[PDB]
């Protein structure tokens, strides 16, 4: 119970404060929507290039999958900052 | 004319891959305004808090600003990584 | 009271996951006195070699201090990461 | 013998240098081991909930190594930018 | 035809600039045959190490792929960043 | 002397390790001086540009310089990743 009190650095927050890491979180969720349908594509865009060794090089040298996963952490890692922000706790 | 064709890498790219980098692209323009909103907080803050060293101290070791701005760095270039994801350029 | 059940994706935590979470922080404060020495030392530095400009310009082409700028983002960063893997959150 | 001087931008340390160096690195293999603990902590949940479908998904879902993984790389990052500003090298 | 115009934020280019942003693209392969360079060289060093576990457990210790991967991910990502600094676009 | 013996994790290296090392310091150089250019570029478009406000105003929202020092600071990270995975050292 209270467990916010038990971790160092972390502090009492306003409901605004909430709202706002709240906010970030359901934009973000909006985020993995589209990362999610973006590796539809890419798997289709597989699918249908399967026998076309051409066109399998060219998605394999592209590396699209690699390129989404940085993009998911980045976008991830920065709503993290954001939130950070707003929290702001004591604690490096 | 043509600016792409003279770039190295970069390749035809379909409706439907223009669409999905656009999308990314408005849900940025989304993410931007709530980071100038948290930026807005922030500002107040710190006005409302004029005259209180013991907060004006506490807002300067959490370090907002900072926070925010590593956020927006890191949205953006997985905005980026997302776009090179559907984009999948030629070049390395 | 019990803001984190106000918060997306914050879950209940053990009392073994907050003294793990508590421990990452601790050892970031002893590399936040780390760094702090560091800057020290450069500050000294640079006060020492006050008048002689070749040694001025050998720090600035350093850039020291963006250097240990960089590094503590990234341990603060890190800190956190390790902390999300902790915590388990339930949103993305 | 003498590889520093036939590395490029490198330059002679004096023992203060390299003791803060030495000592980064030391605060660092504390940081690995408590990544290393909490390795052992994630693989003891992972064994116990297993046959919790729920939990199981939970621990997928919340991807906890990934983000042991982003925060290590993290911490060694930084700890190479502190002790680059600390060795400050003549080169780029 | 004209895809630039089509994505939000892309702005006419001057030849100059293309010529800037095709010389980074070009710097870019450069590291790239290095970073192939790299990756032989340590191929080679894992097969004259067989059968020496001491060797193969530095290496493996070291971990000589996952630091070679984030060197490419960050050359490749900074190069992006320049071009970005180059083609100024009118979006986030 | 022998500084690096006094390193903690720091090995002794070939020439052919050497030489790689350098190999992709020399890379970067040419980097820096590409970096130079752009900025220089940047300062001349802002100055050919004073008066114009909408131009200004521009350049302003691009943020071109960020760009340019967050592509400096990612080649120069990624270059001693590289070297890092060159020199194999023995510590975390
Ligand atoms: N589930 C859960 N995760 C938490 C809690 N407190 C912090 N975290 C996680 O640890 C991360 C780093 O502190 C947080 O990032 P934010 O962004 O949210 C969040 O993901 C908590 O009470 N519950
Ligand atoms: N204005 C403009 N920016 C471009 C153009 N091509 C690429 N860029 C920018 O360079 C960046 C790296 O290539 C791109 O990231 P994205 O994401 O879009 C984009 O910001 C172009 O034709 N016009
Ligand atoms: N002060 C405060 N900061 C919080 C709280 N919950 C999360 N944060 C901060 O937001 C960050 C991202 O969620 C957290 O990173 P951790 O690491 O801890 C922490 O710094 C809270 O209840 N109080
Ligand atoms: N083993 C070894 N690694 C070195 C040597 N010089 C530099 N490195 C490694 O290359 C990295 C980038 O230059 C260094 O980061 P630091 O942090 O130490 C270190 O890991 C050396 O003489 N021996
Ligand atoms: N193939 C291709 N890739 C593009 C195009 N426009 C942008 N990109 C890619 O999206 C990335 C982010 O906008 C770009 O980074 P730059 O660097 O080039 C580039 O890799 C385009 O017209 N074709
Ligand atoms: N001047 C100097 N810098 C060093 C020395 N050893 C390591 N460094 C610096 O510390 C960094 C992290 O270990 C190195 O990155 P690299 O890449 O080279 C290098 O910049 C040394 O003997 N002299
Ligand atoms: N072939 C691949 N497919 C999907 N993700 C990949 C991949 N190769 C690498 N990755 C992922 O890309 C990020 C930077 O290397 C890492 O993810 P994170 O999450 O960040 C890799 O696992
Ligand atoms: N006091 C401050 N206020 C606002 N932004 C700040 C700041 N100190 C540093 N920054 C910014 O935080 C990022 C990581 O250091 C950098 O921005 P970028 O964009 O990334 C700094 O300029
Ligand atoms: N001259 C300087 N002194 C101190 N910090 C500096 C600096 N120039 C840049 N920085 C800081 O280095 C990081 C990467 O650019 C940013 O900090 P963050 O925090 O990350 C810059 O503000
Ligand atoms: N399932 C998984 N388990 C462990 N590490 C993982 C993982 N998926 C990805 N990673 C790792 O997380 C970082 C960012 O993607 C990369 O490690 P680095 O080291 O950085 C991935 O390999
Ligand atoms: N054993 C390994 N071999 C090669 N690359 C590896 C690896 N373990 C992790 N990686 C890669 O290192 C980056 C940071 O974790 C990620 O690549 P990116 O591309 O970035 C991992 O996939
Ligand atoms: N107006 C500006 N001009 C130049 N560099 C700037 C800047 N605003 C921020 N930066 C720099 O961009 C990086 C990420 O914020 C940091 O540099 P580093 O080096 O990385 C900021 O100082």
């Amino acid at each position: 119970d209270n467990q916010h009190k038990k971790i160092k650095g972390y502090r009492d927050l306003s409901q605004e404060e909430i709202d706002m890491m709240n906010r970030v979180k359901e934009l973000g969720s909006q985020f993995e929507k589209l990362i999610q349908d973006v590796s539809d594509h890419l798997r289709g865009q597989y699918n249908a290039s399967l026998h076309n060794r051409d066109e399998i090089t060219r998605i394999a040298n592209a590396e699209p999958g690699r390129w989404l996963a940085i993009g998911k952490t980045d976008i991830q890692t920065g709503m993290m900052a954001i939130i950070r922000a707003i929290a702001q706790p004591d604690s490096f």
